């Protein structure tokens, strides 16, 4: 009765990182983001990122529940953290 986020590093370079946040058991759940320092998104697939502030909401718009997101290093390597939200 609980769903997850699992992310993983698919391609790296040297002035951002790609990553793959993906969640089972269903798709109406509410992925969200955690970069840490000024980190941003400049792409997303499968999935809508927007947001404000420190955080960023996600939400599956009709495709599917694994989606993609680039993030840019401005001094940080560290993948964000997402977590799936669904009562």
């Amino acid at each position: 009765t609980g769903c997850s986020v699992t992310a993983t590093r698919a391609e790296e370079w040297s002035d951002r990182f790609n990553v793959t946040y993906s969640v089972s058991g269903s798709s109406a759940w509410t992925v969200n983001l955690a970069l840490n320092g000024s980190q941003t998104i400049q792409a997303s697939w499968n999935a809508n990122v927007t947001g404000s502030g420190s955080t960023r909401t996600v939400t599956p718009n009709g495709s599917g529940n694994t989606f993609g997101v680039t993030v840019m290093k401005n001094g940080s390597s560290t993948t964000p953290a997402a977590t799936c939200a669904g009562s």
